[PDB]
């Protein structure tokens, strides 16, 4: 809520994305034109939803939030489309999860702003974990595709220091750095960790968040020096123990973990791959030497 950027000026990091989006936004506003469709792609907690709202606010139009799975029958999509006002933003999270029914109606609406038997010109903003998850057709409809990658430790530290300030708590630089290094490159994680560290500060009655307080918090939260949580470790341990380090297929791995292949590949794998703990091969996923050493498993 109060911790969510209200404009690009408040949006830390993602310089490439900001410059690209800013170019298009400022131009459209200056011409009083409807912004071209925008695709926001990247792992969760990186700011896709945040950017969608910023786009609407900058254009000074209304944003209509919806989810791919939430829309089943064309009736749901129609009601939403016909409620759009000129320049409004239609934000669809998990846009790649749109069934053939609603998707066909959407592709149609953005071809000439009209349906089966007239829609006000609008800007479609989709959010997806992976741009490839989108069908070839609908995918070619976005004039602006923004690929968000994990944030740097420095950017995360800045976001953490900002969140602490908004929560009325002081924090030392080294402490903010420590949280950033454990935030798995994600703003969402960094902010939630900061709230939990704030709770520790409260209970120990300290004047400001320091490294000691952060370490105490990480121990309680079971977050290791690499920012890995319980589930991250379970993924690596399962590959190591049950599958001898891999390669193991995504479906097989998800079945053993008792989770959907999607949550695995879309939510947890991205950072594990980025940080060099996991690798993908044609035969399946495998763990790296870094994984064994980090989890203290003898390298076979
Ligand atoms: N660049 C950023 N600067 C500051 N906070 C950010 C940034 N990106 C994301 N956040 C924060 O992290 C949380 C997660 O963002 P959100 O936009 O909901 O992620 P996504 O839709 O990609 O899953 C939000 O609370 C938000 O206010
Ligand atoms: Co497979």
């Amino acid at each position: 809520q109060f911790l969510r950027p209200k404009s690009l000026d408040e949006f830390i990091g993602q310089e490439n994305v900001k410059k690209k989006l800013s170019l298009a936004l400022e131009a459209a506003k200056m011409r009083g034109e409807v912004l071209d469709h925008v695709l926001l792609a990247g792992p969760p907690g990186l700011g896709r939803t945040t950017l969608a709202h910023i786009i609407a606010s900058e254009l000074q139009t209304n944003i209509h939030v919806t989810s791919g799975p939430v829309l089943v029958k064309q009736g749901d999509m129609a009601a939403i489309l016909t409620s759009l006002e000129r320049g409004d933003v239609l934000f669809i999270d998990e846009i790649h999860r749109l069934n053939k029914a609603v998707e066909e109606l959407l592709y149609s609406a953005i071809e000439d702003f009209q349906i089966d038997i007239d829609i006000q010109p609008f800007t479609l903003v989709g959010a997806t974990t992976r741009s490839g998850l989108l069908s070839s057709p609908l995918r070619s409809r976005f004039g602006i595709i923004l690929e968000l990658d994990f944030y740097t430790v420095k950017e995360l530290k800045e976001i953490i220091k900002r969140a602490a300030s908004l929560m009325d708590v002081e924090i030392e630089d080294a402490a903010a750095e420590m949280i950033a290094k454990r935030s798995r490159g994600t703003p969402r994680i960094a902010i939630r960790l900061t709230k939990r560290v704030r709770d520790m500060l409260t209970v120990v009655k300290a004047d400001r968040i320091n490294t000691d307080i952060v370490l105490k918090t990480m121990e309680v939260l079971n977050i290791d020096d690499e920012g890995l949580d319980e589930f991250d470790r379970k993924i690596l341990k399962t590959i190591i123990e049950i599958y001898r380090g891999g390669p193991v297929g995504l479906n097989a791995l998800a079945a053993s973990l008792g989770v959907e292949a999607d949550t695995l590949s879309e939510v947890y794998e991205p950072y594990l791959l980025q940080a060099g703990f996991l690798a993908r091969t044609p035969r399946g996923r495998i763990v790296t030497e870094k994984a064994y050493k980090h989890l203290k498993y003898e390298v076979p």
